[PDB]
């Protein structure tokens, strides 16, 4: 689990979203597995808007945060779950590193601030959904 809270805003993984994130939704896409819904309180993290393939996240599963070198946002194959058919997820950025389901969500940092969270494993992989892109975060 774990969210973004940055301004109005609260990004969450698809898969993950609770009934109240449906009820306030704002944007959502099944390909990038993302949702965003709006809160009341003002969220203060920064997202970063940058090129970065270097930064820190967090892994729930070990209690630990680890740095990582991670692939640019591309479309990569993601095998089937109990949350989606066998596609493949958009926007999505791969890091080697150790990652479970349960760790969807932890953030991805860079020097710059937020660039993602969480939303795939296995194999000695972890997978990243990307937000930088999401300029409207900030507006
Ligand atoms: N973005 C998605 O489609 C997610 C949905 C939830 C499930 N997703 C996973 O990758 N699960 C997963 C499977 C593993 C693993 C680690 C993870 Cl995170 O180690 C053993 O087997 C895809
Ligand atoms: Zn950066």
């Amino acid at each position: 689990s774990g969210a973004i809270y940055v301004g109005n805003y609260r990004v969450v993984n698809r898969h993950l979203a609770t009934h109240n994130d449906w009820a306030n939704l704002v944007w959502e896409d099944s390909s990038r597995d993302l949702l965003v819904s709006s809160t009341t309180a003002q969220g203060c993290d920064t997202i970063a808007r940058c090129d970065c393939q270097t930064g820190v996240y967090y892994c729930s599963s070990r209690r630990k945060h680890y740095p990582v070198s991670f692939s640019k946002p591309s479309l990569i194959f993601v095998e089937a779950s109990e949350y989606y058919p066998a596609r493949y997820q958009s926007h999505l950025m791969l890091a080697v590193g150790h990652s479970e389901p349960g760790d969807c969500g932890g953030i991805l940092r860079c020097q710059h601030g937020v660039v993602g969270i969480v939303s795939t494993g296995g194999n000695g992989l972890v997978g990243f959904a990307d937000v930088r892109d999401l300029l409207w975060l900030d507006e």
